[PDB]
């Protein structure tokens, strides 16, 4: 990877690297000048020459070919792939250039949260975009702030501490290397995720509702500046869920084969261990995280609580979420 992604490198006799935009498990994304398209700047995803990542890259190309044909005007804000190629045996995917991920923006803003009016706009676009995937028999599976990118991340600064505020909070959804079609094999074992929906943890089967769970988690991270599930251990994750959302439904405990998380009818969790003391400190009931009691904060948290419904059947769908009162302020002027 290190050998093929330096600035000044030319890819496919066409794309001149000018900058590195980010790095992930898959490899790296660089910014390039497209010399065969009039010097337009593009993003190029350079994928590790590793079997699992190559496989995911080929899968992402097929998804993106389908999405871009289905939505040629980009009306639903999925990232637009321009083409793909191979470079020294590495799969390279060319994208329209986008701005900073929402995760990177929060980080460069000192972990300050987004203003509520920007959260509302961003949440609406994310719901509309992922609902478009759900309408086409797809599940994203890896929604997280790092995979939501601002179209353009220019900002202004002002004293409140010092805050950056987006000039335009338009976003797109990216990273389709994990997206899965309904009729495709769904991994009952799911790798590392920033957010773990409970049906994924408990191996009860998953589909489009696990995206809604992730979006609820995204929204509370936008509101707080940090995740309410600061963990990568699955049992700790379930312990955090119980503290924030209440006990897991007995019908899900009854059905799961993940008996390693359980003892009798309840989570097998030692509240006085190192992890236990941390969970007790770091987590609390969802609505205690509210920073205001104003009605538009209540509206946001009502939506978040519906998205964080344990049972994925009962959980709100994105089509329903787009009709939630939190979004009424975006509706047509009377
Ligand atoms: C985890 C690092 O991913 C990125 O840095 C990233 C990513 C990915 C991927 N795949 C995930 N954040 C991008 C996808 C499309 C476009 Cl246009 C851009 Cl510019 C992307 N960037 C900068």
């Amino acid at each position: 990877m290190h050998l093929i992604c330096q600035s000044g490198d030319v890819l496919s006799a066409r794309y001149e690297i000018v900058d590195t935009l980010g790095e992930g498990a898959f490899g790296k994304v660089v910014e390039c000048i497209d010399h065969k398209a009039g010097g337009r700047h593009v993003a190029v995803k350079i994928v590790k020459n590793v079997d699992r990542y190559c496989e995911a890259a080929r899968s992402e190309i097929q998804v993106l070919e389908h999405l871009n044909t289905t939505d040629p005007n980009s009306t639903f804000r999925c990232v637009q792939m321009l083409e793909w190629f191979e470079h020294h045996g590495h799969i390279c995917i060319v994208f329209e250039l986008l701005g900073l991920s929402t995760y990177d923006f929060i980080k460069e803003n000192g972990f300050l949260p987004f203003r509520l009016d920007h959260i509302r706009k961003m949440a609406y676009q994310i719901c509309k975009s992922v609902n478009f995937l759900h309408s086409n028999k797809l599940t994203h599976t890896d929604l997280k702030p790092e995979n939501i990118l601002f179209v353009q991340s220019d900002y202004t600064e002002a004293y409140n501490r010092d805050e950056r505020t987006l000039i335009n909070p338009d976003i797109k959804v990216v990273d389709f290397g994990s997206a899965t079609y309904d009729d495709e094999h769904h991994s009952t074992l799911v790798s590392t995720r920033h957010y773990r929906a409970p049906e994924v943890i408990l191996a009860l089967g998953w589909s489009q509702p696990c995206d809604v769970w992730s979006i609820g988690c995204i929204l509370i991270e936008y509101y707080l500046g940090f995740t309410v599930f600061p963990t990568h251990d699955s049992k700790e994750h379930l312990a955090m869920m119980e503290r924030i959302l209440g006990p897991l439904p007995k019908h899900m405990i009854q059905k799961t084969r993940k008996r390693k998380y359980f003892h009798h009818d309840r989570l097998d969790w030692d509240e006085h261990s190192s992890a236990g003391r941390y969970v007790s400190r770091a987590c609390k009931p969802l609505k205690e995280f509210m920073l205001s009691q104003d009605v538009e904060h209540e509206r946001l948290f009502d939506l978040i609580q519906k998205m964080l419904e344990y049972d994925p059947a009962k959980r709100i769908t994105l089509r329903e979420a787009l009709k939630h009162p939190f979004f009424d302020l975006l509706k047509k002027s009377i």
